[PDB]
Formats: C-alpha cells, sequence, structure tokens
C-alpha cells in the first residue's frame, strides 16, 4: 500500500533513527516491498517504477544518503539479474535477500580488524559520536590501556554521550571543547573519525568540525583513519553546491532571547563540513582496507551508469 | 716563555679536553700571559702581537672555534678598552671579568629548565653534550619523563651519556642511528647540543643532526640546540669542506677483509650541517632568544676585523 508515503513523511519532518541500518532496513523493506507485489511488465517497467518511486524518495532531505545508495544499488542488482536472464522475481527477491542478510553484520566484522591497528599506550582521538567508531574502539579492550581524547563539538552536540558510554567501560577518557584542537593535536597520534556520507572522489562529508580537524593532521603528519563500512560510497563527485549541507535553526548556536540585536545580525549554522581527499590516509571497510586513491573503481565495482 | 709553543703542537696531535673550559682557560690563559709581560707600545702592537699569535694558533684543526673565538673577544676588548681610554690594569681586569663570567654556564644555563619539560613527556636527543646532560640532570625534581637517545656516530660514543643518566634518572632506551623514522612519529621536544654555531644560525655539530632536524620540520616537532655564549661563530658558512674532520676510515672499515681495500672508497665525516631554516629556539646564558635574531647578538660581542 502507500504506507511509503507515510515513510516519505517520515524523512520530511526528521528525527532520525540513527543511521543504524534502520534507513537500509527500511528502503530494503518498502524496496522489497513494491518489488514484491505490483504491476508487471518484462521491459524493466519494475525499474521504471523504481526510477519513479526513488526519485519520489530522493525528494526528501537531500542528506540521507544511504536511501538513495541502495535504491542504486537495487537497480544494479536489478540489471546484473536481467544480465543474467538473456520467473525474475524469484531471482532478484532471493538476491536482496542476500544483500539483506549481508548488510545484518557490518559493525562487527568492521570492528574485527582493530587489533591490527592500536598498540599499547597510544592516545587515539576522534571527535563526535558515531555507533560504528564506538563499538570499533570497544573491540579493542582486550589489549592496552590507551588514552581517548574525545573533542566536544558541533552543538547542538551530540558528542558527549560517547564519553560516558565508553569510560564507563574502558579507557581513560579526556573531553576537550572544540576550541582547544590545537594545543592538543601535538600530542597525539592515531586520529579516527565517523562519516556521514562519503564522495565518489574520495571526499567525507561528515560532523561541523571534521575541517579544521583534518587540517591539523597533516599539519602535524598523524595518519588519520575513516572507518566507514560499505552502502556508503555516495556517486555524484562534488558538483552540486549549498545543498550538501544541513542549515539547521540558529537557536541552537544564539538564544531566542536578548532581543534587538537579533534584528541585524547573520546567523549561520552548519550541520556538515567537507573534507577533501587530499588529506585522508586510510579506510578501514567492511571487505578489504583499502587506500584514498583506490575508492574510485570499488564504486565502479557496486554500481551501473545510472548514477542520476 | 713559548710553553704556548706546546700548547700550538697540544692542539695539533689531537686528544680533546672535552671542550669543557679547557680550551677556553687555556686560550684565556695564554692570551693572559701574552697580555701579562711582552713588547710594549701603545698604539696596538699588543693587538698586532694579538693578531700574529692570534692567526698562528688558528693555524691548528680548524674546528675548534672557541680558541678564535675567546681570541676575538679578546681583540673587542681590547678595542672598548682603548675606547674608554695603565692600560694592561684595565683590560687583565676585564679579563679577569670574562674569565668569572666564563666560570659559570653550564649552571646557568641549566637553571632554566623546569619552564620548558613537563610530566609524562618523550624527550630525545642525539650523541652526548656535558651541558645537555646537566640541564637535563637538573630536571629531576620534576615528573618521569623518557628519554630516547640515539646510538649514532661510529665511532658510537653515544652511550656513556645513557649510563650517566639511567643510573641516576629517567628510563632511558637507546635507539641504533638507522631507525629514527618509526620512532620520532610518537615524540616532542627534541635537544640537541652543539659542537659550533655559525654566523647565519647554523648548526654544525655530531654526525647524525641532519637527517634527525629534517624529521623535525617533517613532523613538526620544536627542537632547542641548548648551547652557551662564546661559540657564536663569524664567518657565514663560505670556506667548504675544512668544515669538518675527517677521520681514519678504519673507525668505520676494518684494516681485516684484504683485497676489497684495493679499490673502493670510504668516507668518514665528524661534523654535519644544520641550517637555520630547521632550529626553533636557542636556550642560552643570558636569555632565550629566537634563530632569526642571533644576528645582532653576534653584533654584541665582536668588531668588524671578524678575520
Ligand atoms: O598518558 C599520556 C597523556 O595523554 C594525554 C596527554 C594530553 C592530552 Cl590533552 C590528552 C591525553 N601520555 C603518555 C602516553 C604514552 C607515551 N609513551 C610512552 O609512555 C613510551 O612510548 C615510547 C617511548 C620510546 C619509544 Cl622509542 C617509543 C615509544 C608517553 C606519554
Amino acid at each position: 500500500s502507500e504506507r511509503i508515503e507515510s515513510f516519505v513523511e517520515t524523512l520530511k519532518r526528521g528525527g532520525g533513527p540513527r543511521s543504524s541500518e534502520e534507513m537500509a532496513r527500511e528502503t530494503l523493506g518498502l524496496l522489497r516491498q513494491i518489488i514484491t507485489d505490483h504491476r508487471w511488465s518484462n521491459a524493466g517497467e519494475l525499474m521504471e517504477l523504481i526510477r519513479r518511486e526513488g526519485r519520489r524518495m530522493t525528494a526528501a532531505q537531500p542528506s540521507e544518503t544511504t536511501v538513495g545508495n541502495m535504491v542504486r544499488r537495487v537497480l544494479k542488482i536489478i540489471r546484473e539479474e536481467y544480465g543474467r536472464l538473456h520467473q525474475l522475481q524469484s531471482n532478484i527477491i532471493e538476491a536482496i535477500n542476500e544483500l539483506l542478510v549481508e548488510l545484518e553484520g557490518t559493525m562487527e566484522n568492521i570492528a574485527a580488524q582493530a587489533l591490527e591497528h592500536i598498540h599499547s599506550n597510544e592516545v587515539i582521538m576522534t571527535i563526535g559520536f558515531s555507533r560504528t567508531v564506538e563499538a570499533f574502539l570497544k573491540e579493542a579492550a582486550r589489549k592496552r590501556k590507551f588514552h581517548v581524547i574525545v573533542a566536544e563539538c558541533a552543538p547542538f552536540c551530540q558528542g558527549h554521550e560517547m564519553a560516558v558510554n565508553l569510560s564507563k567501560a574502558g579507557i581513560e577518557t579526556t573531553v576537550m571543547t572544540d576550541a582547544a584542537i590545537f594545543a592538543v593535536m601535538s600530542r597525539v597520534n592515531k586520529v579516527i573519525i565517523g562519516t556521514k556520507t562519503i564522495l565518489a572522489n574520495g571526499a567525507l562529508r561528515a560532523v561541523t568540525g571534521t575541517h579544521t580537524l583534518a587540517l591539523a593532521a597533516k599539519h602535524h603528519s598523524t595518519p588519520l583513519i575513516v572507518c566507514a563500512p560499505m552502502f556508503k560510497l555516495s556517486p555524484q563527485f562534488p558538483n552540486e553546491e549549498d545543498s550538501f549541507h544541513k542549515f539547521v535553526a540558529p537557536e541552537e548556536v544564539l538564544p531566542f532571547t536578548e532581543g534587538d540585536i537579533l534584528e541585524k545580525v547573520s546567523v549561520h549554522c552548519p550541520v556538515f563540513d567537507y573534507v577533501p581527499p587530499e588529506l585522508i590516509t586510510l579506510f578501514i571497510s567492511n571487505i578489504g582496507g583499502n587506500a584514498p586513491s583506490y575508492i574510485y573503481r570499488l564504486m565502479s565495482e557496486l554500481y551501473h551508469p545510472d548514477d542520476h
């Protein structure tokens, strides 16, 4: 039925399911359902329906790149499925089920490869809460006691919660304000950041302090990993400008109090930022450990030239 | 008497007094004696004698820059002495004052140590110097840091200092010279002692100082070169290849393994060249001056007879 419309409203109003493959489980859900029982013609009328419902879905807040990402991957499974087909619903829904089960284990396998990086007594450093970086760092509690420096930035700040969820289970964290990321980072090694979405050229679109942070990395020459799973490799190299973000209400940065000053003064609030591929020095991923400058072909491994 | 000739032979054969106030106390000695009783004319015949005995003294092994350095400073005290101008009383008295001022370098240059090294801070030095060891020993009434010392420079005279430190102080580890780039990714605050420092701001030091300072201005950690006064040499780096000491290649290849030593060329340099584009502070005997200021400090001491 048209419960997807509710879903089309659900992404419209906001209220995030915290990126935990819930957008992916949902997009797989609705694509499974529209894939299940709909109109049927042989010659990709299903694919045309995927383009229509696709572009209607992408008409949401243009930041949830996972929605269109798994949409396009469903299309590539359709194209290869027909490619071998040269009863298709059985093969398509089965392979989509296999992609679901493969998606069902990202946060474990991307966290197994952790002992091979962090060593004893090694002052790691991140910024901003992320599920994968916390799970990833929790499987390195069967090794020695390092430190963790976490930045408290990007207000409204969703960051501390992580400083709790770590320090009551693990290593000796300290929490620094965002405006002190250059007295620190003279005494550190091995920076990690989680990623909101990563671009085709090799860019990280992340939380609103990622840049200003990576610049310090390629100033003191410390390597920064951006641990990010699959299904977040977005096409469309950074052409569209200023729709790249989320501008939120300036209540979060200035209070509605202090009247009259708020007549003539301009307030800005960006949620994301731009990390170019000239500063990332490894990707830890779900299947391999690929470098920055290789990421290109990995994208060609997944998609098809209908990247629009 | 002509015991200076013995001294002129003493620097000739080698056998260093460590550079620890032997070269300066001696040069002050012989300059005091030649200053004391010699030929006398009013119009700087003493100064001409200082030029003659000076250039004869500088005809030693051209690396002991302290000898000519204190020679030239004696000349500047002569020039200012005549400038204000029984002159022997004033000259020998002021030279005595310069001696007593020279008598306390390694303490006052080591007082200013608590204001730099902090708790839990992995310092790092290459080679061994009296002033860097005394300097680091007065920071043992603060917390337990590490010290990473490189075992460079065959003959590798590096360790004695790791002994003389470890049995009195912090947890030092000793690395070979060929591992100064797996380390120096996990360090801060490098220190090096200086054999002599040039006018432009250069450090002429032990034979691994370069390749180390390059790592400092690659990972951007600051390197202090703690060096007292009297070692500010004029003569910006013009004279080439007399800038060193080439020693016998027995120290790097053994006289054993015959016939290979027919056709193969062995090199052995003792010093190297650190340019002023990489040093990031000087801790000194009177102040704490930066690199790019060092220029006028030299003009504070000498006179344009710098040859
Ligand atoms: O625990 C801390 C303090 O951590 C912070 C300091 C400041 C801030 Cl803002 C946050 C955290 N510092 C330690 C961390 C281990 C290190 N390394 C060692 O203990 C020894 O490591 C070495 C030593 C020598 C070599 Cl060659 C290699 C590693 C010393 C400094």
